[PDB]
């Protein structure tokens, strides 16, 4: 286990949020075991196969809830060992490592545009729209849909304790896309005035609940409420194979320093602890399509995404064991 | 209108929010005409009916949507009225305006007592307890649940924007009692866990509809999904008379500076607009009671605390015009 | 019995439906009682007491669910019998008559316009308001928020089988409010697009249920689906006194001809029944208010406009027995 | 492009509506290319796919919302432009026209016919039946329900604007099968009778939502209130492949005229719009099953019928183009 | 403290069950003050005073969650104690305990069959009817509706663990009632059958839940999901006072022999607990009316019910103290 | 037909439930299919043909609902029926009836096994866990819960009328599980308290409606209310395959003795029906996962169950016709 720099900077970057979102994370960890292959000073694949092995658990054990992730490193070690266990040379494997990592980055920007393309037909001229965080395949939909000529209008929860909203505000904004930025206890004063929720996934389950950012849940009850069509803007590789086996996927707890700052924290009473769940689930009952890169489901058919692509790795270990 | 300076930096403080909550708010105002009459230089009695009338106004102006504002100086100036127009000397009348503005200020102390007496006989030992902002009436109930003996933990809401939950949190924190810190955001998150909600009101209608902080009617809703009280701790001056005859409760809308601060807002594109609603709507079948000085009700019989204190003033104007 | 013939020609409109919509209704059957006693070649008091007793079983056979029209009888012949019961000459009589049926008719008509004044407080600047049938008291609302200067477009349901609708779009339409008129069936279709529901009633009962036109039950239910406000537009005199000793209403059924024409319908298979309910019941779960004269009530306080105006007359019989 | 006259002729009988119900307008459409390739003057090959090719945009135009018309044409010119493509003699194409719209208009005759078997078998001895407009597939599992010997009354609502509902009685009255006759507003008074609603579909989208005659979705949302089964009748044809993609069905306004009379509408004021649509869509929630040739199945695997039979089409442009 | 044997016998019974049902048991308390001030040995009045307030504690002691219990020696006791403290002889204070007595036992039977009455009003010809326990109240109300004439049929419940539908059963039956006999579980598979609830109450609270034998909540909420209408038959008296002032009523847990037999429940492990509430609450949104004696009213007018008749007593300390 | 003994003694085994639990009735068909072919006394192949065929029949017609047993004989017969067809000697198809049958016997031991450690993973450590009746795959998973370690506590219900829920209560008390037993009434009051339900079934439909023990629905039901999970764990032997082309399962009702015992039976009015359904319907809305061998599913997915394992069987008659 020699393993480069860029691989250790990724992780250390995805850990402190400095890359985030669940579709980019998956990138930078297909990036880092790519530039481990490239600048690898190894002999033997033997030598090589341990390599990636050590990068892709160190990559694996940053951030546990975006399955994007795992998937990314699922999708280029799947097939190294096949190449490995077959038998290949040094530079045949240093290939399929850095030819994985290149289809699995592009294949994630062709998901995300394609997702644009089928999201924003299901948006109408003159729509609001209210989304949560900063999700790349949601905001996706919503250039798209101004792009079309439509003339939306996008509420923007602020997305608490890290300001993601801010970061959303700024990019639509940008595109000539008009916001309206709120508080995140506001989304239920202003879901009669929205026409459609678009919002993004870490995780989808085996039964269509949708892992993603601390809020999203209400956002879809209230919506549910009144009957404003929640959408969640979602990659194939953010579905959850192991949930196929019952597995709950753990929901991250952040550092209570995020909420309430250091300087400010350190004053405060024993008696008061700060929570900090990065994200919530949302059940498929309040969901009404995921928009994907192969098309429109009900959040129900999530089981069937999981079925066709990754089903077959789970009687198998995993590779990088 | 030779006004004191107290009435004007009262005005501003409520304005401000350096004075805040709308029990409090009332009892501000109420003290802000007591001082008036003790401090006025006047000689007639029509000209001191003429300087409460303007020191009315001004603090009437002041914020729109607590009712409990515009109830203390009614109730204040309901009695200077009709000693007036009956005829009385310029002491007599400094008088019933200082005295009826003492009777209200105690009034007020002793219905957010008497609210955590009756209130707590609901919160049962080992409860969890959600609550939003900083409502001296919700705390009062859980003072007592404590001092009772009850093992409470209670989950405060940070309440965005204005960071009311920091407010609360210290304030339980230090009676003993152990607070779990959240923002808003993950109020369905921990919905599951939480056994009772109690929050507090600035306005209460005609149909039991009831006006408070922003986010309130977020965790109403959820409370009501999971079938957890929610439990509305509220003296009988936050109920609003005009609502009986079909006045819609004005939503205050405050700078935008307090969500996005200036030196940071300033640099925004123009087409981002931040929208701050001081306050929401809960609509009365997801609340459980309303905890008042008079008793439990359910929020429907809302109409009958106004029909029987406050009906009377209706047929009548306002007793400052 | 020497019965007027204005009398029989009011009922013969009433049953016919020449004379309709609840208010009216009542306030023509008043009418026929104050020409009886004008036109009455009676020479005893008792000879005029057994005219009016018979006037108002004529009257009263008419059509059963419109509670108006039974309180408009009651409040005549309460008062009448009272005088009777005392001992009061022919002509004492006879004005009590005239005299306590101008006062109703009066009242009605005060009643309908305070209604509006109150309900359209609840109508906002650029509201789309969908309504059903023709109701005077609704209609007051809605003229009254034009008046107002609000922005307002109304969606007229038309209201089968006998076209009410075409009633009201002609009414607002000329007094330049915009009109959408709509069959029944797309009343969830445009849902989405009201921002308040405003109905009529013709019984209200003791619990909150509310008797109105047919196809009124399914528009409430679509408007609490989304989360728009149902508001009940009625007088006193619509809610419904036997309602409180368990006494359900009586739903007409109406000649089914009104729904086929006689031309058609009779050429048809007889193993074909047509039904023609005028009415339908809507639960208080469904209302938001109800608009009276008296005030802005949650549809669960029917039972105390009941308990203070009517209550007292069930312990009685009927005054015209 | 010398198209015969039948293609014109069943063009503006399916948009004036003298042909209707989307099974039969698809077999009337797959009827129109039929009798093309029959009566074609052509020489080449070349020209017969272009006059095939003009009858079906001709055809394809009428009336958007029924996509079994569309599915009509795609199954005889997937066919013939592979043909064509291929290389095929003017009396194999004109062939491949006229049986591919052979097997079409078998295989809906087959599917209605198999629907009404299965359907019925979830139809008990007793049963009420409420539905809406005028479906075949509908009709044919009454029709089997009634065959098999089960004693079932139907509710027939009349199904405005155009009255489809008169069709609808008269056709079950005359199989024996007694019916009760209500207008549309009186579907909640009566779903409380109504044990199992059967209605048809002209649209189904990949997550389950039912387009279909406008009233439809009142229906299944007051069923789904007192817990009646809403099933849907409906051939595969009337799966909606576009909406994979993230299209939405466009609803068809129909000329003003249909509600109001001609010689009525002109005579109204400027200030009152009439609005028609001919349909609304309706939730998968409130729908328990639907019934196809293939079998039963909850609403959400309508994205499963759509898989394995239309999407290899969707990579692919129109076979028409 | 003299206590007769009667008082002991009431009290042991009361607690055994083998006097049971929340009307019966108030009258048996009554009944047991009565017997004491009758054959009291006493010499003074200051004497007899302590006697009935021991014999009070003893009786109220027996069994915490009927409040008709606590409500009848009240109605005894109230009038008592104002009788001793403005002072009165031995034989008048014994009358006034015997008469109170008197008063209350006869009031009970009136309320009783004068809730029938107003309840089978509200009871159709042909209603099948589902119960649970054996309610007197209830029972009222069936057997007014059977003597009208209608065709009933009751489904009864058979309410484990202490069997009281076997009562139920056998009490309707032998009044020529048809029962349908089911075990509790079988409660929503028979809700679409039944069109009317009709069940008691031990306690009614300020906002409206109803307290009740255990199973109540269940089938009211299945009620609730099939839009049957669920009625509460109910005395005054068995509203619940201190619920007012935010007490929570104390649901009894009775022996565990009462479900599983001590023979058996002797050779069970150590680590089953048997738990055997006698009662649950019922929320108000699941009840459609309480009948009473004063009439039908929605479950939020309990609060009303509270404070025209027993509000006066609760600055009081208890009239047996 | 020379059908062995052992035949005949597990089908009245079957139908007094000496043998019940849908899973162990299936292999009890299947044992008893296997010692037909072992004992059989018979010279040709075509003689053991009818023979097997006689004993399918024999224990299809003991008990209608559990769809498992039909599957069992199905997996045996279909077998032995392709073999005779194809043309095979006497020990050849004895042979492939008794290895038919012990592949399924083990099979099904596998399924529950391997539910049980796929269900366990969504019990996390400190659960309450609510279940109904004796399901041996249910049990499975909160054994496998409590052998990782997790620290749960199951609430029994008692499952009137033939007590299973003592055979549960003793089954989990000795493997160290701490239960809670409560009658069936008392599940909506214990809902609060309950973080999961796991519960059986007896056949699973197209729609994904689960049949179960009488007074799983109501659980589910209340479960819904609450939020609670609500878990189905089952076979793929357990869905339902003639439930794809539209038939209705249907509901055993057993004899009314089971509720009310023969000796008190007897002496009850005529007048009094006791009703017995083994079974209720609890929809697919109210289920959160169904737990299989292949997975977790939500209950839409069951037509994909169906579809690839037992749709082919369906275009075939019976295999034992
Ligand atoms: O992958 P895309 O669509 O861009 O974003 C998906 C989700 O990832 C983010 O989480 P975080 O910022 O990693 O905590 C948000 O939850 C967002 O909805
Ligand atoms: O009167 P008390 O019970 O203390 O507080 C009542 C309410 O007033 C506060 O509003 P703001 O801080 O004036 O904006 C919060 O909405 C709080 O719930
Ligand atoms: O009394 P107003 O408010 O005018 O009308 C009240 C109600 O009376 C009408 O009934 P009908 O036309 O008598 O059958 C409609 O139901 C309308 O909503
Ligand atoms: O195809 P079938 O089952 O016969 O009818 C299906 C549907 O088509 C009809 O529409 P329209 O009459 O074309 O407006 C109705 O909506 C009906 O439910
Ligand atoms: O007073 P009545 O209407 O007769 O019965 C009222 C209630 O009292 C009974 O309780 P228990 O048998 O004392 O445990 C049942 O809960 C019944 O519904
Ligand atoms: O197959 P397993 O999981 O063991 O049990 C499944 C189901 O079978 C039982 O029915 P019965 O006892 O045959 O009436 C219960 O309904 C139980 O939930």
């Amino acid at each position: 286990a020699m393993i480069v720099k860029e691989v250790y900077e990724t992780a250390e970057k995805i850990k402190s949020m400095e890359i985030r979102g669940a579709g980019r994370i998956a990138r930078a960890a297909a990036q880092a075991l790519m530039i481990q292959a490239e600048k690898s000073k190894a002999k033997e694949p033997e030598e090589l196969w341990n390599e990636l092995k050590v990068a892709s658990k160190i990559l694996y054990n940053t951030r546990p809830t975006a399955v994007s992730l795992p998937n990314a490193l699922r999708y280029v070690m799947h097939r190294v060992k096949a190449a490995y266990l077959g038998g290949a040379d040094l530079e045949t494997l240093r290939f399929t490592a850095i030819n994985s990592a290149k289809e699995f980055i592009y294949n994630s920007e062709k998901a995300i545009e394609r997702i644009g393309e089928i999201g924003a037909k299901r948006i109408e001229d003159g729509d609001i729209i209210m989304t949560h965080c900063h999700s790349k395949a949601a905001i996706s939909v919503m250039k798209k849909a101004f792009e079309q000529g439509k003339n939306i209008k996008v509420i923007v929860t602020e997305t608490r304790p890290k300001w993601q909203g801010k970061i959303t505000a700024k990019e639509l904004a940008s595109y000539g896309i008009p916001v309206i930025y709120i508080v995140d206890s506001a989304a239920r004063h202003y879901m009669k005035m929205t026409d459609k929720v678009v919002m993004g996934a870490n995780s989808i389950t085996a039964n269509g609940a949708v892992i993603n950012k601390i809020g999203t849940s209400l956002i879809a009850l209230t919506a549910k409420e009144h009957r404003v069509w929640v959408m969640i803007a979602a990659e194939t590789y953010k579905f959850h194979p192991a949930t196929m086996l019952g597995q709950l996927v753990e929901i991250e707890m952040r550092d209570p320093t995020e909420v309430i700052p250091e300087e400010e924290l350190r004053t405060w009473p024993k008696n008061i602890e700060v929570w900090n769940p990065a994200f919530d689930v949302t059940p498929p009952e309040y969901i009404d399509v995921i928009i994907t890169e192969r098309g429109i489901i009900p959040p129900y058919a999530a089981i069937d995404i999981l079925k066709e692509e990754f089903g077959w790795a789970l009687k198998y270990k995993e590779p990088w064991e």
